DNA sequence: AGTGTATGAATGAACG
DNA sequence: CGTTCATTCATACACT
């Protein structure tokens, strides 16, 4: 069952690659991202990486 | 329809994940992806350049999740 | 409460 | 090789 980000997760997502125009994040930052948005819910590198990339895809 | 992207099949990747996972095949030489191939031709249209990307991507992609995991 | 949409997940192909 | 790009499948949720 797929992770659904919250609504402070979607706004700290879209504040990394918006104010801090991250749309590829290595893979250093995916760490310090996930561990970040782990304190909203469960969540893994994976779930960051992909956010990122679709929401790059589709911008 | 006029994608010429690999549609692999089920029976295909499951032989490739047996060379993976069992045969400990990473990077297969062109010699391994010619008779990789051959095998796999019995099930589906395919070509050496398609089994060279899904061992590189399995390959990378096994390390890129331990990474960023 | 059936359906359409947004978007999470996946992966073949290819680049630097 | 790690990384990026392109499509496509899968489905949680909002709408009417
Ligand atoms: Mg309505």
């Amino acid at each position: 069952t797929r992770w659904t980000p919250t609504t402070e997760q979607i706004k700290i997502l879209k504040e990394l690659y918006y104010n801090n125009a991250i749309r590829s994040p290595t893979a250093d930052q995916i760490q310090k991202i996930t561990a970040r948005l782990r304190q909203f819910g469960k969540i893994e590198g994976k779930n960051v990486f992909y956010w990122f990339q679709n929401h790059k895809a589709r911008e």
